[PDB]
């Protein structure tokens, strides 16, 4: 029996290697397999990855006539000491087990150990959508030991920045992913002490032109179309009135449709300001003709009692486009 | 073997410490890690936290030549006595188990024990939406012992109000969170007796300006736009009629769009009252013109058979805005 | 050891108390903790409750110098006999297990046993929506023994109608709950025999005024608006035609919006009849003006070749409202 | 101990009864409790039922001084031989386990065994939606042995067609259920051989009148409303043009609303043909007036330069209704 | 006992057959039962299948007086050596277990083993939607050993291209499935070495005519309808203006409805280009009449101060259709 080469019953595996002395170093490597999904309302993401550990334990040394190592499955894990990593700020996770548990142990003759497993994790990520759709988000995944402080276990990336590998075909449906890198930091708990923590960081961006074409284009077109009425003769009331009222109706339907398809985040975003200012411009163009119609009727009644283009139209033809251009300049300077 | 220092087999661990005498006190600490989500249709919320227990048991004392403690994982729990806490009014919960069970036990040489675990819980929260979107909600999470009354187990907060800690970056997408504090209260069950219960309280609020801009602004603009027809000549029937009918259509589409985007709660809310009163104001503007046109036709026929502005318009120009302003004053005094 | 006071190994716990003789009575109490959700499409509801059992077994009697009882957790269950209750007509259920299994056993010195557990269950409920939104539903939850007939186990409510308790703040978001009571009935299975079954009954109702305001009010307003054209001069064709066609469009949008927000039940309901009759009334008013315009053109052309209000308008002004009022009287007498 | 009356340790229970000889017959009965849900997009249904097995095993015979049988729970199943049935073409399934496993074994003194359990299963069902909403679907649930061919195990319905029972109040929200019956068939696997398979068959149908009223009625009404313009004076251009364009808008909104409420099946169905032919009829009536108005203006200009009802209208008044009637006759003869 | 024929206790089954020598060959067969679902936003598919393994082990040889084989269930798997296959790039999977584990082991007298199990797996699939709805996707399912490299275990298809069988009734609701075939390829890991990998490939396509009729047809019809105004007398302002503005409103509603019914993928697709170019064509025809009306009013004012068809309409009648046809030719040459 191979479990008789390792003196399982001659040693107590409830304590760490080197217990009572200096801390034991443990190295970590990670390979990212895929990004499964992202949730904007719940503010989390899901990832599948390979996790590997490296450490040395003299109690597992065995004699050999050559340099062949021995490989074991998940059944041996319960009989020896292994490091207890967990994912910080996660919501749910599990280890894959088809057709059997995806766990491996490899032991060298001199006592070096490799421990590998395949896991799926959902972790939290705070997001800010004030600048939507020109926003940028940064996310991270954190690893830490649950029960051992830095006095007992020393956690580090095995090969520095070379310890992170990502799949060539990783992609998301509605985001672009870039800038994977690794960092470390020390954390404190008043109950127990200081801990090492490892990080995996990346960035997310959207496709700008899609949102431009879907949202900003129709609003600009409707605002420009409402300016046509300033060039129609003022004597055609049944032509001037329906134009303005139907433009207002169209702008309202567009705004409702746009709201129906965005993530349901209930605070003011950058796209909302643009849409509601355009709605005010279309509203003001209808009141402009109401003032012209009233003053023309007043003059005709006074002339009849005694017995060309109105100035408001001429000034509107200049004022409305200039105001819209000035608003656009300020907006795109603020929001880049 | 470390389990031989603690005389596990020399004691019965189905009974509480101090059995037959005074109740054993147990202290509790809580650290809130995140708020995962909140559901308005089912009226519940989800939370992840650390739970910690403190107590003393002389049966676990072991000799030591120094003052170092021993740490064990979840495999020891089944061999000793531990407190049986549960969450009152909860719907589902679980303990995280990747890469192993997130359970820890630490024993001092004099017999003091610390018991810590990491858990996610879903709990019920009754809410009232009569004043939507100006409503305020209060929620709480409750802890109690399942099998021991106040005569056997004494449950209390370990450090008073300092025993509750919350994450620096706790947030929700559609709510504002504030005012965490802890309380205690005694509960009675007729079948077994009196129990101590612990509480964690917090408050929720919405972003008012977003809802103002999305809902109250368009309705007011449409109501004011319907008043333009009072200033247009009564002889232009093909201009006066379409304006009113199209304003009614626009108001109806806005109401349908707003209804589709709110949580599906089937009773009358504050925002419903405002919207349907504005729909009546636009409705009454169409009947006013119907009366003006009918009386004009009757007068003209009477004059021709025998062989200026109508008073209704002059009165309407004043009466409609004053009534709308009075309604707004009453509404905003009642709903603040 | 506490399990040595009870002669576990001296008795056979695969058989019921009193085996071979009269049936053993078992009493039941239920405390309803919350109603979690209800689904109209799948016709089921979810509930959380406490379940308690009472019976006597002399094999569990133990000597004592006093009258104190002993409490055990869920680990003792597998070593003794317990009743096997199950929920009839259920779809899924589970027992809570955080931080440990929510199971309790208390044994009296004379052998009386109390068995308590906390459970969540989803159960079916047939619903009929023919009278929506004026419908009323009755539901029940049923309890029965799986393997013992009435000749072996006798099941009853321990304290009659006082055995059911409900929470003071139990509520549903879209329903009103009323009239909790308990009942019993005998059931027959041809393979095994007769069984006792216990029932918990309750009733559900809706908020009528919300549905009235959301659905019946706008349709009535639009129907009344379509009658305005009967008072407009027939010589204004470009005002009479657009009014009718726009009213038809508005009614269609209202009907589509209402259908989009109701439960997706694919058969005719009370509200559907009302909406489509109002649609026909608005449709018939457009044909009315088509007849008036055609006859007027014929009359003028005949007179010119040969070289007031039309009666149809006068009669329509009376007939249409009378017909609508008659329809309303019949409808609301049938559907209350 | 009842498990010592049956000589458990004196027999090998890894081999079937009668091993080495003729196949052992096993009878099956089924009782259907409910139909839980049905998914048209994923093409599956969910069912809850009781499964009962009958067979004889002489090794389980025990002596008795009377004719009583012994009852056991699910704990005995692991110690004897039982048949290994499974559901063919299923997606997921489970056995209910509250308050304990819903499994029963009843053994006669002479060795006859009854094995009963309560199970929930999700099974696939291929559907064809070409004739929606006038389509009919057929579904089945299949039962087979996993590891034994017909040379070892003979599987059959115990009581012919009387072996299937259904609940008196089984129903679905959007379908009607009918025609339950049972069949059998032999199947071949190249790796192992022949197997017996058992079937449960039923039929599903829709409510026709609901779909008629929601879809076919409004489209026909709009098509008939477009014919009104043929009877209006050709000189009323601002009355003729908006009527046609608004009818087109109403029809388009109706089609979009109807599409939004159906299951998302991406190929041509029967209702799509009707709606899009009606849209073409409304489109063609607008071009008809564009032709009449153009020819009228050409004639007037020619006569003025030189110094009644148009035939197109007269012929359209007859042609359009006749073509629509003919289309309806063909459609309802093809789709019944 | 049957397990005493196989010398279980005489062998170490933690090591592979032939340890220390050449690699052991393992053959694989697959039968596909169904395709359960597909998610375009999350980019995965779900499959149910049978997996079979073939290999030889001398340690399981047993003497026999005939040539009959023995069959075992999943309980024997834990006592012998079996291959550890897993699915590469999978998100979740499980093995069916109703009414017991769907696992079979059959052993020949000479030591040949067949190992069969039934599993459901969800695997990722990168998709590209640039050419939607004329896009084509290719998918694969991958099988590999978790712990043994090519120096220990040789993995191959048992019968080449004949090792894959698919159900005759495999189908999807919204896709067509075709071209199943198998391949192999070697993969390298820097940590451990070289592995064999097996592939199963297939292709997906859509129903083109459905999307043509639902999307491209209404947009083309509305573009053609906007050309009618070029043939109407320029002096009918209340007929020309409403036609254009209502055409714009109709096109906008169509675009919103189509966007609401497509998968939520946030980048530009082929259908989006066609729809927004058609919207521009309708927008430009409204400015065309704005120019004609202004130039006519200027001329009449100049002539009055001093005391037929306008050319723009004549040229528009030719230019607009030619440009649309040219755009269609270029678009359909690019996207096939
Ligand atoms: C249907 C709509 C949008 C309105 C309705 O009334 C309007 O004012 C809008 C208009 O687009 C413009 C005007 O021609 C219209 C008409 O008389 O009825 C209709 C027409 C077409
Ligand atoms: C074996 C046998 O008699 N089977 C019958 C089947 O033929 C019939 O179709 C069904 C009712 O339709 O009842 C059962
Ligand atoms: C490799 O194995 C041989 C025994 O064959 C041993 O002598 C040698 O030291 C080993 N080398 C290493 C690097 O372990
Ligand atoms: C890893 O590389 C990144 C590159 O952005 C760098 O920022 C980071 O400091 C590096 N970490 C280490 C440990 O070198
Ligand atoms: C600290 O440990 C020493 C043992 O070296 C012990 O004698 C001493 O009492 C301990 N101090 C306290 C405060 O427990
Ligand atoms: C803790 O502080 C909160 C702060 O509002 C207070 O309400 C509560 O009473 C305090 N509890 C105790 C025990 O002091
Ligand atoms: C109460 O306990 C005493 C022993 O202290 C016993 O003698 C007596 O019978 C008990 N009475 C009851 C009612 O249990
Ligand atoms: C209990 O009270 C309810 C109240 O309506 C009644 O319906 C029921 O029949 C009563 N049962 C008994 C056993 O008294
Ligand atoms: C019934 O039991 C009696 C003894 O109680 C026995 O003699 C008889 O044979 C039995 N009959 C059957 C049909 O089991
Ligand atoms: C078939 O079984 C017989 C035993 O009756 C045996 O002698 C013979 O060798 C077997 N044949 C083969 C091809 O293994
Ligand atoms: C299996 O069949 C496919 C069918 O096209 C073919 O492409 C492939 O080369 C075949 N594989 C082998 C190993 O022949
Ligand atoms: C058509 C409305 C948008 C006008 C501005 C063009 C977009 C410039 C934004 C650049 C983002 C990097
Ligand atoms: C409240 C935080 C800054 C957001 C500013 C919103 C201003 C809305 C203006 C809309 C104009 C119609
Ligand atoms: C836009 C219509 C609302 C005008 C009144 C403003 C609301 C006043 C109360 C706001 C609560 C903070
Ligand atoms: C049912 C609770 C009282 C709420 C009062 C609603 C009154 C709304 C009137 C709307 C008039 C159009
Ligand atoms: C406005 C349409 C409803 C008119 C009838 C009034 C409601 C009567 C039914 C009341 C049911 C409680
Ligand atoms: C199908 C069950 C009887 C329901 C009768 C509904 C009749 C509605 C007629 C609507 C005509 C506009
Ligand atoms: C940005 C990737 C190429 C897509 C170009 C889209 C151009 C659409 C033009 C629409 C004209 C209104
Ligand atoms: C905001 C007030 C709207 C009503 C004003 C109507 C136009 C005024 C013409 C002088
Ligand atoms: C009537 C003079 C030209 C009108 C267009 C002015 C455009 C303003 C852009 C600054
Ligand atoms: C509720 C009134 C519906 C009919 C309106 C008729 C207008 C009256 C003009 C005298
Ligand atoms: C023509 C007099 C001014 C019209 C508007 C009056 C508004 C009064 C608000 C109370
Ligand atoms: C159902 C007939 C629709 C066309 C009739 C148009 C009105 C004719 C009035 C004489
Ligand atoms: C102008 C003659 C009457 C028009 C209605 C005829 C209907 C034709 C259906 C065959
Ligand atoms: C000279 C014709 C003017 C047409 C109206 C222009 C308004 C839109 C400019 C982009
Ligand atoms: C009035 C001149 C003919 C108009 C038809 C032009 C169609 C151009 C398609 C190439
Ligand atoms: C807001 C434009 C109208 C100007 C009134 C003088
Ligand atoms: C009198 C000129 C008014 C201009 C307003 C835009
Ligand atoms: C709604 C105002 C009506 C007044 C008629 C005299
Ligand atoms: C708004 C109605 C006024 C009535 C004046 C005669
Ligand atoms: C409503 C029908 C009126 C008939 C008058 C002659
Ligand atoms: C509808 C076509 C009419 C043809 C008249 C010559
Ligand atoms: C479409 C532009 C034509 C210009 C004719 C002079």
């Amino acid at each position: 029996k191979s479990e008789q080469l390792l003196r399982i019953d001659d040693h107590d595996f409830s304590m760490r290697p080197g217990f009572g002395g200096p801390a034991i170093p443990v190295g970590v490597d990670v390979q990212v397999e895929s990004l499964d999904s992202i949730s904007e309302v719940d503010m989390d993401f899901t990832m599948t990855l390979y996790l590997r550990h490296y450490w040395k334990d003299e109690r597992l040394s065995f004699p050999s006539t050559n340099n062949l190592s021995m490989t074991f499955d998940g059944r041996l894990v319960k009989k020896i000491w292994v490091p207890d990593m967990f994912f910080v700020h996660s919501k749910r996770s599990f280890i894959h087990d088809t057709t059997t548990d995806n766990v491996m142990l490899r032991v060298q003759p001199d006592g070096k150990v490799l421990y590998s497993l395949r896991v799926t994790v959902t972790a939290m990520c705070n997001m800010d959508f004030s600048r939507f759709p020109l926003d940028t988000q940064t996310c991270s995944l954190e690893i830490e030991s649950y029960a051992y402080t830095e006095d007992d276990l020393m956690l580090y990336w095995k090969k520095g920045n070379d310890s992170l590998k990502t799949d060539e075909r990783i992609s998301l449906s509605q985001f672009l992913i870039q800038e994977f890198h690794t960092t470390t930091k020390l954390a404190f708990y008043s109950s127990t002490g200081w801990y090492n923590r490892l990080y995996i960081n990346f960035t997310l961006r959207r496709h700008i032109f899609f949102f431009l074409l879907q949202t900003y284009f129709p609003a600009t077109l409707m605002v420009m179309l409402s300016w046509v009425s300033f060039w129609i003769d003022r004597r055609a009331v049944p032509a001037r009135v329906p134009l303005g009222i139907t433009t207002v109706l169209t702008m309202s339907t567009i705004i409702t449709g746009v709201n129906a398809s965005m993530p349901r985040v209930s605070y003011i975003k950058a796209v909302d300001i643009y849409l509601w200012v355009s709605f005010v411009f279309v509203f003001l163009s209808v009141l402009e003709y109401a003032a012209v119609n009233y003053l023309t009727t007043v003059q005709e009644r006074k002339e009849q009692k005694l017995r060309d283009t109105h100035a408001i139209d001429k000034y509107s033809r200049i004022i409305f486009p200039a105001a819209y251009i000035l608003f656009n300049l300020i907006y795109w300077s603020i929001f880049s």
